[PDB]
DNA sequence: GGGTATTCGCCGCGTACCTCTCCTAGCCCGCAAGTATCCTATTCCTTGCAGCGGT
């Protein structure tokens, strides 16, 4: 398994695009109709930020990928999924959470 | 969503020794060597100007 895959919790073939500079990532994407980490292609990018030329960030490649890991907290993701994984579901969700909470603590 | 099947890709496949060969490709710029050419002489002829005896 790709450790950056499973903490940053992405698929690991969208990592593999923007690291390899042939797409667009977001990094906080508030105040605005995109979420923390959308991915998006380069026109959708162009258009995103036509319609929504105000702050939010969308990167592209390794700086993207670093400023989101450090952008996180990691005890307090762990809280959340602990508390996520107490059930909803027990049947792979279980196995899935408890090994990213084993990364994460 | 969720239990399941199917596919994809990574991991692995004996020890010790002996002999031999071969190990980047392509451009480029100075440079040695070798050469064809150009200026350098000699001999003949017919002019153009300065001295010069002569009166």
């Amino acid at each position: 398994p790709s450790r950056i895959g499973l903490l940053l919790d992405m698929p690991l073939r969208d990592i593999e695009r923007v690291l390899y500079f042939e797409s667009y990532v977001v990094i906080e994407g508030g105040m605005t109709n995109l979420e923390r980490q959308q991915i998006l292609t380069e026109e959708q990018y162009l258009d995103a930020l036509e319609e929504f030329g105000d702050e939010f960030d969308a990167k592209m490649g390794a700086e993207a990928i670093q400023a989101l890991l450090k952008s996180m907290d990691l005890e307090q993701e762990c809280e959340q999924l602990r508390e996520e994984l107490n059930e909803t579901n027990s049947e792979t969700k279980r196995k899935k959470l408890t090994k990213r909470i084993k990364l994460l603590e």
